[PDB]
């Protein structure tokens, strides 16, 4: 398993990970975490949870990664690690570790995995979580082109009706996710997030966002 220490990637063993999370009552995993700013804000405000942000593009994380390793007086944190990995190839070391898991504003292939949904991929995501872990997926089209691309490929259109459908619910269930709630949210809700991408979404044109949440049932 590869983690980020500043701008450098280093190996982290299962045994090392175990020792780190031993100091926390809860563990949260944010998949496709982006620039790290969402995780940073959560972590600084909740020192009783260990936050794992996973992203395949390490350069997206450099700035926040450099911040978390500073002294506490300069913004350093001890309850955050950034894992460099993709949804299609998650580290075995993260199996059965999370009390909660989020996928926030995914785009491209990750978004397709969530909305189709891709059973094989979501099953591997569910494997990261402990029995009955909380989950939330928050989705929207990134831009008109992405909307057109997903639609051209014959993928389902993002709507509350679709996420409420018996078919989506059954498919997520087969992947190990029990949907408890589906909400349509607005730009104002998104303003709560701290990532640059979320700010751009929140303050840009009016857009529909959807939150599907519940608990991991696979276990």
């Amino acid at each position: 398993m590869l983690i980020l220490k500043g701008t450098k990637t280093v190996d982290l063993s299962k045994d090392e990970l175990t020792e780190i999370i031993g100091q926390f009552d809860r563990v949260h995993i944010d998949l496709g975490t982006g620039d790290g700013r969402n995780i940073y804000k959560l972590a600084i405000n909740d020192q009783n949870t260990f936050y794992i942000g996973i992203d395949p593009v390490k350069e997206n994380l450099f700035d926040i990664s450099k911040k978390i390793i500073k002294k506490p007086s300069k913004g350093g944190l001890s309850n955050v690690v950034f894992v460099i990995a993709a949804a299609e190839s998650l580290p075995f070391e993260l199996k059965n570790i999370a009390d909660s898991i989020s996928i926030l504003f995914p785009w491209g292939t990750l978004l397709e995995y969530v909305i189709k949904p891709n059973r094989d991929i979501l099953s591997n995501v569910a494997d990261l979580a402990k029995k009955e872990a909380h989950f939330e997926f928050v989705t929207t089209y990134s831009d008109s082109y992405e909307e057109a691309e997903i639609k051209k490929r014959g993928l389902p259109l993002l709507s509350k009706a679709y996420f409420l459908s018996e078919q989506y619910k059954a498919e997520l269930s087969n992947s190990g996710f029990r949907i408890d709630d589906v909400k349509e949210l607005d730009n104002e809700y998104v303003k709560q997030f701290n990532s640059l991408w979320a700010k751009r979404l929140a303050f840009g044109r009016k857009r529909s966002f959807f939150r599907v949440s519940g608990h991991v049932s696979k276990h």
